[PDB]
């Protein structure tokens, strides 16, 4: 069952398993049964983007039409990710983000941004939303806010990069510990990427993975690079994508994770709970959004 | 000494495979990326080693799954739909897309020549300062390879040498004189049009009549312009591999779409694929022939190399 | 914008389907996410489309689904409410009890001179607007029709001192507005500004009403005011909640402006999204069902 | 004599045409109401006769715009949106929903059905009066029918005539005697199972099994899940056009919302449909065809004029 009719916001369409074709000049989605029941409504003008992901195809002839059309198409995995491969966007959000950029103050102020927009997601999916909460994520609310509310202001005090970073990483630790408690985990350590073994470790990574997929997707759409990261540091391959998925990561992929591990999901009982969660919480209209904004009051 | 990413970047440089496809579907067959053929009753099933490939150009009456767009991506092969006969895949307003790029989304690219050049495109004269350095460059490979290539010379190339020579010895003062960037277009298509002329005589094809926009029915015409593909594959290969946006253009940044693909396939056009097309013409090889006499040239001469050489320097010469 | 408490929403230029498993709505690039539960109430207005799979999935997901004019009125087409929380047995319960029926009738008319009470001085919008109402004659008009009300017997005598109070607020807002002589033409065929906006605002009106009953599951041929063989007749009941109170003055007030047909209406719309009076005529509903017990 | 109205529902019952929509937009065009196909290089464009038209269903692959509604509701035209292949919209625990409907509100119902009608829904000995009365016009419609419609006969349907007569006296008598609407409906249920072997058995369809829930692939299955919403489309038109609403059921109750749809629509269900399904898998039909051999069956055998009567007749005599 649908619980939300979703205010779409960013124009992109998901298909799968049809065969995207022309005929007679016209873009058409075709299966083994005839016509497809939904994508004859997917609105081919050049505000759309249309990803391809399991058991697609698609032929040069409709690749032309959508071309012609200023539509972007890209190839990603199931639920939308990972992004495979897409068509570069035009060179808007680039000039922004450049003309900003290069000052070390206000990539600040673009990463205390991104910061705020992460503790609210936090707020807003482990209290004030229902649904974390009824599939037995029992989190002490009170430790919580507090949580939020300090490290909210350990974080306005920072005064660089550096401290926002240490900040930034004493906040996910106090949430792995408190998730873990949540679900009666026992001990926790965040094991640093791929070297953790244990449950909870192996789905907060696979769940980072799924999320970059949605990072990379809202880039994409905005034609901002990746190598221009907020947080990250310079030389980071890929920092904005991190940077982008960090704001969806601890209020959706962390208590998924402990979820699974409680509840004994295997690897795709967690991938399909986690995009669903990703969905219904607007996590990529979410990146998208912040990505516009910080673009926007920059200058 | 190396990172085992730049280690990665010379490997990828030297790939061989560059695939034209035309009437067939790409897909995976046993794990394998594969293109298949309707022979009446067979079907033809052709593999594609995809860690020795830059990229995929699929023209007309092709299609690919997602499949084998994860299996392209993950090996980082650019996959590009172009339209037939060496004509446009379309054309809106006044500008023509030669070819639909995709790029791999997921391997992480490199950070610091994307840096640099974000750093300087927004000024207009900076911008010149690039064009510029990728003309000299232009200039350097025409030279080399039209005055000191054996390989071009033994396979009758029979180029007026002095000629050659002073055409690009004008071209490079015309060059460094340029005001602006319609000056340095200008002198572009004036060295083109004399190269064409001379490769013509070099080869006995008689007159020779450059026709734009795929149009030209002729050999000439035809190899020119399906070399061109070619030359795109590899230059949208060398700014993908170095993590610069196809769309940074600095020289033909107003009449082309992803026009840094167009500015860097032009180290090589004029140097490479042009000589190619008329000997190719001379002796009756049908374009497949061409293609793959191309690509062992491009291969020889290590054009990828070249290019993505090239967009360093550029790159490092606006800091 | 869909205003109207956690349960209605009212949407416009866009087109409803499905994508990627969810149910999605895609507005127009001239142009808050709604919860899909079974108490929610989706109106689709102008320029909106939908396809069956998001039909679909709203009928599973317990949301009933109507067609409206724009901004909410008129109600085209809407979902068969399901017959049961539920307001059609207890509407039935008390209305074949010809004094039930009144003791309705009479909390329909207190719920009525309340709103006009309301709009027409405490609350200054329309004062502000140039409604200058002689504040005391209306607090006296209120107090005896209100005492008049209370001292009726019947249906019969309720609806004779109902019309009574409405001609005398006309008049009242006539004055407010310099208008000059008004005498109200029945059923369209008035042909000065003030009497066509009246007509038309209560066609705005009974698309609202009609939105209310049918969120309750209420049958329009079972009315507390109106006679028992009155087509529409509940929808008029409950209209007349909010006509004197926000239609009548806008229609003088738009006049005297020099307001065209499109002007009163939006003026109305704002009016009636301002004051909540959907809000109003569905409490108003839900507490006669309640009180009929 | 005659008022107005009535005679409008006269009119209303008079029109012929029901639309089942697939991979189709439905919207306005010029001021017309279409539907819209897309044919590769043209679209095709179908036009709606709404003053002729009692409903509208859009199955798969279909949209339609409030424009369209708006045009539609205004000529009382129904629209229901039903599931693929004759299988339920949705089904929520042990409820299926074949269509949900949707109904006219702005152009105002008579009064007086509904007021007899609430008048004795409550109460469960009166519904039971209720459902008693739509089961014996429906015996009565099925022996016309079989018995003595000639158009029937002379297109092939070849029943036995004593056969089909014995099993609905038999009926009547057990209806007479359900003491429960349990008993009723047991009753409804073995005729119907009756009907499908002797309707086969006319046809030469061989023996023949009635799926549930539109599951049968076989064509007199289809054809039956098909027909059914032909009815369902009647029955919603007939029970809105007297202000009646759906939800009333006195039969179909507690395994149907909108019961009093299926209440009504088995008033021709098995006299009607039932035959032609059997004689378009004889004759090898597509499903358009037959659709308008039963479209021309409905109008010939006025059988929304019927069900409306039926309608009044059920509420009048509640009245005493
Ligand atoms: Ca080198
Ligand atoms: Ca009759
Ligand atoms: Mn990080
Ligand atoms: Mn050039
Ligand atoms: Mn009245
Ligand atoms: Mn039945
Ligand atoms: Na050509
Ligand atoms: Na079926």
């Amino acid at each position: 069952l649908k619980t939300i009719l979703h205010s779409k916001r960013a124009n992109l369409y998901y298909l799968q398993h049809c065969r995207v074709l022309v005929n007679g000049g016209r873009v058409e989605y075709v299966t083994d049964e005839g016509r497809h029941s939904h994508y004859w409504n997917i609105p081919i003008a050049n505000t759309t983007s249309l990803l391809l992901g399991t058991g697609t195809s698609i032929t040069q002839a409709a690749m032309r039409e959508l071309a012609r059309a200023g539509v972007l198409v890209g190839f990603c995995g199931g639920g939308g990710t990972p992004l495979f491969s897409a068509n570069e966007v035009d060179v808007e959000y680039l000039q922004r983000w450049v003309g900003f950029w290069f000052d070390e103050e206000k990539r600040l102020v673009a990463a205390r941004h991104f910061q705020r927009a992460r503790l609210e997601r936090i707020r807003h999916s482990w209290l004030e939303d229902r649904v974390l909460r009824d599939a037995g994520f029992a989190v002490d609310a009170t430790a919580l806010a507090v949580a939020v509310e300090d490290s909210a202001r350990a974080l306005e005090q920072a005064p660089n990069h550096e401290h926002l970073l240490t900040e930034e990483a004493r906040l996910s630790k106090r949430l792995f510990k408190l998730a873990a408690q949540a679900t009666r985990y026992g001990e926790f350590v965040r094991a640093k990427r791929g070297s953790g073994g244990d449950p909870a470790n192996r789905f907060l990574d696979h769940g980072n993975y799924l999320a970059y997929g949605l990072a990379a997707t809202a880039t994409w759409v905005l034609g901002i690079p990746h190598g221009l990261a907020v947080l990250h540091g310079k030389t980071r391959r890929g920092g904005l994508v991190f940077d982008v998925a960090d704001l969806i990561k601890d209020s959706l992929i962390l208590p998924q994770a402990f979820l699974s591990a409680m509840r004994g999901d295997e690897e795709q009982d967690f991938r399909q709970a986690c995009l669903d969660n990703l969905s219904r919480a607007q996590a990529l209209d979410f990146m998208i959004d912040t990505l516009k904004d910080v673009a926007q009051r920059s200058t």
